[PDB]
């Protein structure tokens, strides 16, 4: 409560904070109703406490893009830490200053759009094991579980893409690969507890408590090695980064910490953001027609998508963007400031969070009309140029961009066409409508999304 003057002593708005809790209390409706009202009532910028920590948002899209583009490798490098890491201190997305930087260099050539070309093949085959579990679940008109089937799928492209591991996950739930990988939210009773006592991170990292599950991960550690190895010697993330360590090169835990972190990122945000786009899809029946004719057009007889005609595709691209804007499942960014700074006119002192409220300002009504809508139409190539990427920042921005973008937006625009192609989906009784979004610490449904799925 000693750090609790600093806004008041810059002359920056906010909440009162209280002692100890800071402003935690106030996440009680989630990240992502606290940063709307905050932006409400405060203005432009404003000033609140993650117990002792001072957490500065920012929403001028100059002031952005200064933090996030012109002074990230100065002053606004890594992102704040967040518990007891163990080894996976050696991720890319966890990783401080010139390690991220040598690691941020050592795997970009796998994310270029070359790869992800050659990877096409492996992500199209289980597009079809998705069908054919769909069609088994819409032959027996029972309603179907976006999560389930989707994170099936998710789980499929990832174990394929980054191990060459070929399982149908949703029928083999319980083989051992796909146990481990499914395995384990920052308002949960452990985290707030990490934010009010943050002195306590070190006492866990010296005892090996690590928010990994440490069964996943020496699952995970002894299974590449096999891999590794049986591989060396006789087109996935692993051969990429094999081929990368064979020159400062990649260590061999290294190799591992990314395979791990690779195959989370895409499980549950693969998985959800599908699901928000079935949801939008079926609760707007016109937007899933038009983009049926526009799949149907490009791929007439049910043609398997392809690399080149799935960017052809812009309808589809307009409907993933503005299920993103609606439901940015970061909601934030963040970078610590690791230096006094004066950006855009305002002093920013040394070891504030500087935050980003990208959920806040994704529904700003400055920005967007009836900003609460599913309006695809707002990323027509027409009114794509008037949208600014400093306020539509869904995969962040700046050298510490979502590194795995194109990678996820082609997974997932081949997941809806070969679904499209096949099925159309419509709400049950059961289908939340309006859906509510959970308020914890994730953005997701407070229900989970239910429809009803029919052959084409
Ligand atoms: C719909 C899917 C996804 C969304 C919306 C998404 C969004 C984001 C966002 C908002 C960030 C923070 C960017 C920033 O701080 O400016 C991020 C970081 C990151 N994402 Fe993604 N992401 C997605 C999928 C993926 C996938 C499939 C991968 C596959 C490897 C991936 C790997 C990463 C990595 C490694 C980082 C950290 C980058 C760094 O620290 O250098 N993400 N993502
Ligand atoms: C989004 C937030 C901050 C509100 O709560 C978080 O969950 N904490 C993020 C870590 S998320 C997840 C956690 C994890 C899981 C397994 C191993 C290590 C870490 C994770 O693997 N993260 C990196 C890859 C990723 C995640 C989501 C989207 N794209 C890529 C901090 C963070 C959040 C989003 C992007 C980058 C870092």
């Amino acid at each position: 409560t000693h750090s609790h003057g600093l806004f008041k002593k810059l002359g920056i708005p906010g909440p009162t904070p209280l002692p100890f809790l800071g402003n935690i209390l106030s996440y009680h409706k989630g990240f992502c109703m606290f940063d709307m009202e905050c932006h409400k009532k405060y203005g432009k910028v404003w000033g609140f406490y993650d117990g002792q920590q001072p957490v500065l948002a920012i929403t001028d899209p100059d002031m952005i893009k200064t933090v996030l583009v012109k002074e990230c490798y100065s002053v606004f490098t890594n992102r704040r830490p967040f518990g007891p890491v163990g080894f996976m201190k050696s991720a890319i997305s966890i990783a401080e200053d010139e390690e991220w930087k040598r690691l941020r260099s050592l795997l970009s050539p796998t994310f270029t759009s070359g790869k992800l070309k050659e990877m096409v093949p492996i992500i199209a085959q289980y597009g079809d094991v998705l069908v054919r579990n769909l069609r088994r679940e819409a032959e027996t008109g029972k309603p179907v579980t976006l999560k389930d089937v989707f994170g099936a799928y998710s789980m499929d492209v990832i174990t394929s893409t980054s191990f060459g591991v070929n399982i149908d996950s949703l029928n083999n739930p319980q083989d051992p690969f796909v146990e481990n990988t499914k395995k384990l939210d920052f308002l949960d009773p452990f985290f707030l507890s990490i934010t009010v006592f943050p002195f306590l991170i070190p006492i866990l990292e010296v005892l090996n408590i690590c928010v990994f599950p440490r069964e996943v991960t020496n699952f995970l550690r002894k299974s590449v090695k096999r891999m590794k190895e049986s591989r060396l010697e006789d087109v996935d993330f692993l051969q990429l980064m094999i081929d990368s360590q064979n020159s400062k090169a990649l260590s061999d835990l290294e190799l591992v910490a990314q395979s791990i972190i690779f195959i989370f990122a895409g499980y549950e945000t693969t998985s959800s953001v599908l699901s928000f786009i079935m949801y939008e899809l079926a609760t707007h029946p016109d937007v899933q027609q038009k983009l049926q004719e526009e799949i149907d057009a490009v791929l007439p007889n049910k043609a398997p998508p392809t690399y080149d005609t799935v960017l052809q595709m812009e309808y589809l691209d307009m409907v993933v963007n503005e299920t993103l804007r609606l439901f940015p499942i970061a909601m934030r960014l963040e970078r610590v400031c690791k230096k006094d700074v004066e950006i855009n006119g305002m002093f920013i002192p040394k070891g504030v969070v500087v935050m980003i409220p990208s959920y806040a300002l994704h529904r700003d009504p400055k920005y967007w009309t009836e900003p609460e809508k599913f309006l695809p139409e707002r990323f027509s190539k027409k009114n794509k140029d008037n949208i600014d990427p400093y306020i539509y920042t869904p995969f962040g921005s700046g050298p510490r961009n979502c590194i795995g973008m194109r990678f996820a937006l082609m997974n997932m625009k081949l997941a809806l066409i070969r679904v499209l192609q096949n099925f159309s989906f419509k709400p049950c009784k059961e289908t939340q409508i309006p859906l509510k979004l959970s308020l914890g610490g994730l953005l997701q449904p407070e229900k989970p999304v239910v429809l009803k799925v029919e052959s084409r």
